[PDB]
């Protein structure tokens, strides 16, 4: 009597809702699709793969649309020995933990606030100084309530023997640049800062790219674990056309187009930490000093092949496509106030920006944007157009955290900054707002960084400024433009 | 010869799903949409922000429409000082690890299972007897096999220095209840244990609110460390139209209507937590006692600017939204079986419900739903509809886990249960399904509960249902109702 | 003036994306849907549950259709007691720590490079000799860098006293086998093996099925916390019809058929691991020695209420569904070069493999598909059809991770491979690729295993594939087939 | 436009590149080439000396 | 990799390989690996991928 009776119980208002109802939950109806398959090919570089040079391939035409795109790169294993008990010791330079620049940049700012006898004091002693001495510098600078100094004293359990690791997600600073080419014109630009950046915001969860770009999560133990032997990284290659299928590039379209990926490689130097200063890095297997011919890389494409009569149609009319594009802003930091002029075009969804202490990228910690001491970099930000403020000035909590919980499939661990014109910065294929700055005379992004931000050891510290925004790729004849 | 082969092998099933096919995978196909822009911008309260008050605040006419809301909040960095040293040591009560209640209260429950001296036993001697009284109690009263002793032995390492710190989750417990009012109308009300439950149930992996409502998943060290500074915390407020851009609130279509947000603010003496009893609680910058006016809090609203021709549309014609509002049963808890009488109105989409220990809340552990020494507080649940079972007997991990699975984004870590009438209850703008309670005479929540619960040091624990409910609001002639 | 120019800096490129907009983001739209209500009841099986049995139920016609399926499984708590001390000691055998087959299994592959005198060598010194010798071999076989002895001396903190516990994630490992009969026929069929690998790749972050299949993640100690009490879990059954509410079985629509699900138990043998051989383990309750009528089950099924006229539509025409299969494909590895001929049947979606080691299933470990040490136990596949190379060789991290991110929710944290042929395996109402096995002679997955897998100790591990597959499910007066 | 060459340049051995197409006509053509600067040691000193 | 930039139609292709220190020693027809094994373990033709 109840169940019928509330079906009967219906009025004006439910009208607008289940009048002349156009779905039911009890029955399923599906649409037909045309056929296709899917192939994963991979292809070798047309040049020489090696660190710190330039590479490029042209992409092969094994199907009728491109869809996902992989940089498959293979690391050899490291080993570590001795420069005394090598028979040519000459190598590139290493950071070392021995000599951990990152930790001796933060002691030089809290320098002036050790009381007494430092110089001269015993090691335990000088590392209960300098924890004193953070207390007086957070308080003075912050109001901070002094922490415990055994709560500061944190050792990290550094084993006790040699080694050497690659980078923490070194699949992602392998590549300082790669750019998608056709027809001898550059489509796309995406660099490391930028697709770490991505991954941070847009890396959903039980999704994260950790193993396939060869991240811990900054736990050191487990790079040196994987850096022992060979390592197979798959590192994804974010371009508009792997993002929805609908997207897919048609290859068959683009006929008279040659097709390119071109990748910038990170120099080797960059791309290692050591136990310690003296010690020789050595490929695991060969058993020879690391040299810059031992970066090996490849490309694997996923093809789209189409039925005869969707493949003809396509090539009649494959018409246009929304794609997103990258534009950077790269700035040089040596004062806590900072204005960085966002001389980027067309209708962007949205930014993110970002700092690196020099500390912290000659520590190989390239993915490290924390301040001093492990702080927010950032204490606040205004972006204006026109010299009017669009945005007035926000604390970094609320560039980092609030857009990201309203625009964002995640939250950052790491000091990323992000704002949004877009409803929907993450779907490829429905625009939902944009601000066209090709039509603004000056935009600005206005940081108040953190005190002593800049300063001393830290003297050249980066702003990454990524813009997203919306163009058309057009093919006609068999060109893309 | 086979993938062209399996484009013609089609039979009769095939034409329901690929026959005039209106989609293609190799072609994107784009809407386009109306230009719109996005402002966000803070606002102080109309009234002055206190703990344990009530404030307002009447939100400004930015923009065309309003999306998201986020109470910020400021607290200020916790320092502690010994009475004795203090020249005005009169302060609220705050409460205190020295005298935790609620481990108190799980020792009385099993004081008739102590067996030998325990009130002329050392220290480590009392540890023991509790340890072994609490397997002999939970082998009388769940047929549990004891737990080896050193397993029940957990030291909470806690830190040998003086410490005051927020409680978990303060950004939600500072918010006691929040009303959004139209034209001096409540149009929804949501509560600090609503607010807490939605994000356990509906927070999204890789976006939980943690940092922006200081929620630490009960880790005191990192309750400590945050508490020693300022902190800034973004808590959204979840308004139907903060759910979809769709439903974004009208601020044009209701030009003669203020819009109202009202507070009630937590009590002082409720939001902090001390090592122990014989501290008083210092504002860590200006070094004086904490009180009631340390409190401050802004509204950030995300305005929406529209284009003229959709503006004026929309002021034309802004017809009706389907909301979903909040209704809540709060009911004191004295006896293992509990009757929760519902009488909420309207279509019910799903309801919540919980329970707190009051040694729980008295420990200022807001948030812990945990029954006696951590178990499940409710053994089953029955939901009755006039008398007659709509759902019959089910156990607890049956309402906390089963429903969460089926219609939640997230399981609660907490023992938080649900029952969901929708489908998709997350969906904010398609009804999935719902029971209309303003057609039943009666509503029960019958309740089993774990043994000696709400008995003794724990008379007056507290049961919160809350239901969600759709009804409609409609704009007319500058008026909204 | 700025937001009024963009809204006007309007092209012929704009009029593709915005001219004629059918959809505004500040006006909610929402569709009327039918009345219905959802329903869970839990229902006992038609035959005695009972380990290493087979049982079935017949589906109670309680509503118009069936949603979500799920069994109920309830364990006794586990106690154990000493062999000597039992007035009856005759009990099946259990796996046991103390005789650890995998350790024993992964020390006899390292036995031919320990060098010295192993068999009279002291414990610690056999501790020794053993990652010294898995050093050289791993030197040897993968040109490994040794690590640190003491890294590889990895102590599980094992408790110093006696127990027994239900293996990781026994939820899944009791149901060898479900199938889903209707009328006689088997609609479909699951396994244990894949029911864990669906959850690895489909399980969603946040909503694991880890409490309610009792999976611990491979943490000892909370599996005995959990199995020292009474558990309930409640499996979820993944059938074609719980995917969808639109997929929902329509039980008014097929009135002459019995519905039955049919489950095949595990042996009672390997469902326990108990701390040492000489043990007897007891039901914690009543304590006797744990035998095969212990096991409880029954069936939790939500059931549909339609509206009378959407009910009376249903029953006139439920004409098709759409529905998933899933094959099976069980084979010994004996060898490190292994061919799988795959004989499954209609429009495949994608397929998963994985290993297990004889060992591994042995211990009690069921869901541990790595290799020797903890390896990947695979280390390229190949797919052919027609002898001729649809995926060429890739390594098992483009098997495992790359197709896992291209094509599901989740990467498996085990050694589960995948290949979809569809460009969204995960949705269950829009078909977006497959390839045809009823038209293809031969399908062959080769593998190329790791060194000395299926050898010696590990001689006959297997080899797992399961697919998914299209097919049509038909409803016409009262019937389904 | 500076482009490297297609295989390995070394002392002693043939190398080539192919031109690419980044524009209408190829007038200059420059082979950029960079020589490492030059130190001595006495054999006796060198750990290798061959 | 070896990219066999070879025109016109070819009948036919021969591939081996020396040893530095085979070269070194005199040995100029000794393409054997090391030890005297066989150099080469596999080998794969394509023609554009």
């Amino acid at each position: 009597a109840g169940s019928l009776t509330q079906l009967l119980a219906t009025g004006s208002m439910d009208a607008a809702l289940t009048q002349n109802a156009t779905r039911t939950f009890w029955k399923s109806s599906y649409q037909k699709h045309s056929l296709f398959a899917l192939e994963s090919i991979n292809q070798p570089f047309t040049t020489q793969v090696q660190f710190g040079a330039e590479s490029h391939i042209t992409v092969n035409r094994q199907g009728d649309l491109l869809s996902w795109m992989y940089l498959k790169i293979v690391l050899p294993g490291l080993k570590v020995q001795n420069q005394a008990d090598t028979v040519q010791p000459t190598q590139q330079s290493f950071a070392s933990l021995d000599n951990d620049v990152a930790a001796q940049a933060d002691v030089s700012h809290v320098l002036p606030y050790i009381e007494g006898a430092y110089t001269e004091a015993s090691l335990n002693t000088k590392e209960q100084l300098i924890a004193e001495a953070k207390n007086s510098y957070e308080a003075a600078k912050y109001n901070a309530a002094p922490l415990p100094v055994a709560a500061q004293m944190q050792s990290t359990e550094m084993p006790d023997f040699d080694y050497a690791y690659w980078t923490e997600a070194i699949g992602f600073h392998l590549i300082k640049r790669a750019e998608f080419k056709v027809g001898g014109a550059t489509i796309d630009t995406i660099w490391s800062e930028l697709l770490f950046a991505m991954e941070e915001l847009m890396g959903r969860a039980g999704r994260r790219l950790t193993e396939t770009i060869g991240r811990t999560l900054r736990r050191p133990t487990e790079l040196m674990k994987a850096s022992r032997q060979e390592q197979i990284l798959y590192v994804p290659l974010p371009w508009y056309f792997t993002k929805h299928p609908s997207l897919a590039f048609p290859l068959v379209a683009a006929t008279y187009h040659n097709i390119q990926l071109w990748v910038q490689w990170a120099q080797l130097n960059s791309c290692i930490i050591k136990s310690r200063s003296n010690l020789v890095v050595l490929h695991a297997e060969r058993n020879v000093p690391i040299s810059d011919d031992h970066l090996r890389a490849s490309l694997e494409c996923t093809y789209v092949h189409l039925e005869a009569a969707e493949r003809d149609a396509l090539t009649a009319n494959a018409g246009t496509q929304l794609i997103v594009q990258h534009q950077a802003h790269l700035q040089q930091v040596s004062s806590n106030n900072v204005t960085a002029r966002l001389n980027f075009n067309f209708p962007v969804l949205e930014f993110y920006y970002f700092l690196r202490r020099k500390a912290n990228k000659d520590a190989g910690d390239h993915f490290n944007f924390s301040g001093i001491g492990g702080r927010d970099p950032v204490v606040s930000a205004e972006l204006l157009f026109n010299n009017t403020a669009r945005v007035t000035q926000k604390p970094a909590v609320w560039w980092r955290a609030v857009q990201a919980l309203q625009f964002h499939s995640s939250a950052p661990l790491t000091n990323i900054y992000s704002y949004s014109f877009s409803l929907s910065p993450e779907d490829p294929i429905t625009p939902s707002g944009s601000a066209n700055f090709s039509r603004l005379d000056s935009v600005e992004l206005a940081l108040t960084l953190q005190d002593d931000f800049g300063a001393a050891h830290d003297a050249n510290s980066e702003l990454f400024v990524f813009a997203r925004s919306y163009n058309i790729l057009k093919f006609t004849n068999g060109l893309a433009g």
